């Protein structure tokens, strides 16, 4: 990882270990997307496109030679920077255990919010599609604590129509989960071993499968931390990665508008 | 399988694997009949009758020599054809994962519907009998969510009268299952380890056993896919098999008219 | 090479060998570009982009997170088709040595013309640059048979100014080579072991080096021949590849306008 200029920063290694261990936990908890979607292995730092397979024809018709341009998806790279003071980072070697890191977490939350917004609603500039854009997969639901049990069965019938099988899971808003609270074992038994996930991002529910191979995530470099500069008395660091995301089968996904 | 002219089709083997894997799943999910009935092994492509055992006498009475013709059941063979384009099937070798197969599934559903209609109501031309034709095995049921628990017990008594035993199962319409929804563990305990199956074909319920040997299915050739022709730019394929079905004991079967 | 549907064509292998051997020679003679430029190895049939290294920034300024899209070069794929009769292709097995192939060569010339036009003048849709577009590398020349000897020296001085060294070569129009014909050993000695190449494409001369690494050619699949169809009595075939081209150092190249 030589492109991360790590050996040129005035910090002993213990402070590096502390910073990494503090960031990893918020990434483990705050990324909802990685729980069901699938992940393809790391490639490198310079991989710069992914192939679809199609071809676009630009030539005329009455020609002896014909030609066209292949198509692909270009990755995304991001970078965020923050500042940390040196006296407080140095108080660690004297013995204090609860050192103060109060600007790391603030940006560590914004990174995750941005990524989840991309996965759930998509950005048109890069030409991606979001899970809330396949509109024609809709059913209806109610409000009384019994309507949910009915909607789950009516959805598994449509799954059974096609070839989708395997374990199922439900993804629901947090505030709506209050009304249906009094019974939970019935919901878990109707899913036939399913799991419930509650999130604050979306405003309704949706139902998905978990057999494998329907949603893919392409990573060039995982999230990493590195050095930038030395301002006056406060060191400056950054965090970065490169990624993209594709949805293969629009059939293993049902949106339950309330 | 040389009678399936497979080596004379302009497709590399990867496309064959893709097509087989796409069809197998819909067959695994959409065939309700195969779940409880029993299946006898494959024989061959030219087996053309099955023996009952009876004899029909055609001669007169005052003769020194008497003769008659044996009786049997003749199989059924079916064939369905569809067309697939070549440019889209070729986009697979360039790398695209979500190739388009939108006429395979349409007929793959009609085949299953036809077969289940034969098993459940029978065709008079071939002289078969359907599970909804043994009328004299009837009881009565109600609508309140408690009536089902009563009907199950009243049915197991009549099973206990004869020699039928072993695990039991219930087969029910999908739309009716909505009313009796609030309690499910009681139904499962009264069956003493039974299972519930919901289907959209029939309009009421019925109760069967699962010990083994009461319902048989005779297969000559399992469902298979093969080549027919090359029209202009779109290849053409077909799907086929041969089968028949018999019901031995009309006693391990109870119909609950609502 | 299974994507080239070769085993499904009604031709014995000897005719395949004959056709390949007839095409290879015209490709060996008619491609001027491959003589000095360098070639990078074959990758595959689905490689679909090449990375430059740059990054384009699209976000605003006053944001906590910043993002941008990486850039690349997309390949080119081409396909050309022709028809060959069967009676004449069959006269080969009886013994005739000079069989008639009179539509193969006609398109085999157009393919090469198209490719050389791309290398020498570039196509704006794919965003390439041609050797005749770096205008600011110009000098002047004359007409008398002595002016060429002067221009070569005046060009090698400018090469010596920078780091360019190694063997040199000259590329010249065919019709102009008539005037300077009477002396050739002097030109060859001033190049200090150089070589002269005469072409009918360009309208003037230019001087290049040959040390290695200044001009690159990226190939996905080399030129290949395959089967398409069977019309009535005349089989139909095609020829294809995928490529792109880049110019690294605009300094090892001098254009001598007459
Ligand atoms: C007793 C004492 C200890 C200090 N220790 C540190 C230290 O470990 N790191 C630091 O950046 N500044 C430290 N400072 C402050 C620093 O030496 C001084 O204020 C400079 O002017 C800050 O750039 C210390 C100051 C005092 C009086
Ligand atoms: C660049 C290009 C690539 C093509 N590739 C294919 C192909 O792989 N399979 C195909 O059936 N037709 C292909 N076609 C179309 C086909 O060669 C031509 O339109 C015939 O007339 C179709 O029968 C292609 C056409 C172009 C311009
Ligand atoms: C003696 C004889 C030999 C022939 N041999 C060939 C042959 O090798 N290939 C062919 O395509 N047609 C051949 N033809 C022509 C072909 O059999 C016939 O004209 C069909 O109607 C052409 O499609 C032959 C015709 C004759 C009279």
């Amino acid at each position: 990882m030589e492109f991360l200029k790590r050996s040129f920063a005035p910090l002993t290694e213990k402070q590096w270990q502390e910073i990494d261990n503090r960031a990893r936990e918020i990434f483990k908890t705050q990324l909802y997307g990685r729980k069901f979607v699938d992940v393809e292995g790391p490639y490198g730092w310079e991989y710069a496109a992914h192939p679809l397979g199609e071809v676009e024809v630009l030539s005329d018709e009455n020609e002896v030679v014909k030609w066209g341009l292949r198509k692909s998806l270009p990755l995304i790279e991001l970078r965020a920077t923050f500042t940390l003071d040196l006296w407080e980072l140095d108080n660690l070697e004297r013995g204090k255990p609860n050192v103060d890191l109060s600007s790391l977490e603030e940006t560590v939350r914004k990174v995750a919010e941005f990524e989840d917004e991309v996965i759930f609603r998509g950005c048109e500039k890069s030409g991606v599609k979001g899970l809330l854009s396949f509109e024609e997969r809709k059913i209806e639901c109610g409000s009384t604590p019994k309507d949910l049990l009915e909607a789950i069965v009516r959805a598994l019938s449509i799954f059974s129509k096609d070839g989708i099988e395997g374990p199922y899971t439900l993804v629901i808003n947090t505030d709506r989960w209050i009304n249906f609270l009094d019974d939970e074992k019935r919901v878990e038994e109707c899913l036939r071993g399913g799991k419930i996930i509650t999130t604050p991002r979306i405003e309704d529910a949706l139902v998905v499968s978990e057999r494998g191979g329907d949603f893919k995530l392409i990573l060039g470099q995982d999230l990493s931390i590195g050095y930038e500069d030395r301002e006056k008395d406060a060191v400056r660091l950054f965090i970065t990665e490169t990624f993209t995301f594709q949805v293969v089968n629009p059939e293993a996904l049902i949106l339950l508008k309330f």
